[PDB]
DNA sequence: TAACTTTGAGGCAGACC
DNA sequence: GGTCTGCCTCAAGACGG
């Protein structure tokens, strides 16, 4: 079904990439209490109410082709194959209950819903989002990344990229200067939440530091310069700051995603198996989502 | 067969020039 | 004065076909 009133948008469809493993996990985290067994219906409801919410925003803004991007670390992330400390990061909440449940729901989404579910074992949600934004932003589409992950601010260098934070209800705003600079900060000073260290210390600094340890100060001057001429990495830096830098690029700058990976992702997506706008009504019932049939053209 | 245990922002301390 | 880093707390779900 699509007999409509959809006010004058654009040929090159507006697209909404959704950092899935955010909106589900961190919604579960604020919405579900301490050690009480998190059950599949608790999980499912959350995920669909959360999809609905977001989609309304996405569809009421110009963005119509929705994509759900999921972390798949089953065989280990590629970034973690290159650098074992990556996101290794070093309970009364039912982690396991939430997880076993959400895998089930993912499958159902792949199965019964109108969304490209980008999930490829070994690639992160960030890869899907980063890559697909590069492709389409250049191809003429308008893009909206739904996610509060500051790491995506580097993707704002690309035209017609806006970002919404599902949690805090603001627009994610470019943070000091340009995105080129923003990227170069996480490159040089590293990214604590991702376990990426400054280029002024060892690789696995965050995963191995002894107490007392501090990262040597990194002048902003150096950041701004290099950001404006990455040829300055060779001058402003030591030989080992510079190698640490080359290693941080892979880990942080999305431009450094292997090409092979960017095809593998776009291949999956071009050829994705999108199911019929009608299996929706028979999954709600299948599962127990009675209360939802009555608002469904909302997807 | 496998693993995935949020996010930033706003304070506040101490080290450096 | 100012800049840099690290640590600690905080608070974040929109059901007319």
């Amino acid at each position: 079904m699509d007999l409509e009133m959809m006010l004058d948008e654009d040929y090159k469809e507006g697209i909404c990439l959704i950092d899935f493993s955010q909106i589900a996990l961190s919604t579960a985290l604020v919405n579900f209490p301490d050690k009480e067994k998190i059950n599949l219906s608790m999980v499912r409801h959350l995920i669909l109410n959360s999809i609905k919410f977001n989609v309304k925003k996405a569809k009421t803004l110009g963005y119509t082709k929705i994509v759900l991007c999921i972390d798949n670390a089953k065989s280990g992330y590629w970034r973690r194959d290159f650098a074992y400390y990556y996101k290794k990061n070093r309970s009364t909440w039912d982690w396991e209950g939430y997880f076993e449940s959400s895998h089930k729901v993912i499958d159902e989404l792949k199965a019964y819903m109108p969304y490209i579910v980008m999930d490829i074992d070994k690639y992160e949600a960030n890869d899907h989002i980063a890559v697909l934004v590069k492709k389409f932003s250049l191809e003429g589409h308008k893009i909206l990344i739904i996610s509060s992950d500051g790491d995506f601010t580097q993707l704002h260098k690309y035209p017609n990229v806006k970002q919404w934070s599902p949690m805090h209800k603001k627009w994610v705003k470019i943070k000091s200067g340009s995105a080129e600079i923003d990227c170069m900060t996480k490159i040089l000073k590293g990214d604590k939440k991702d376990n990426v260290a400054s280029v002024k210390v060892r690789s696995d600094f965050w995963f191995t530091r002894v107490e007392g340890e501090r990262t040597p100060s990194m002048k902003t001057s150096i950041v701004e310069a290099i950001a404006n001429d990455r040829e300055q990495a060779k001058v402003l830096l030591t030989e080992s700051e510079y190698n640490r830098y080359k290693e941080n690029l892979v880990l942080i700058d999305f431009d450094y995603i292997p090409d092979n990976i960017a095809s593998n992702i776009v291949n999956y997506y071009n050829s994705y198996k999108l199911p019929p706008r009608g299996k929706i009504y028979s999954y709600f019932v299948k599962a127990g989502l009675s209360k939802l049939t009555n608002s469904i053209n909302e997807f």
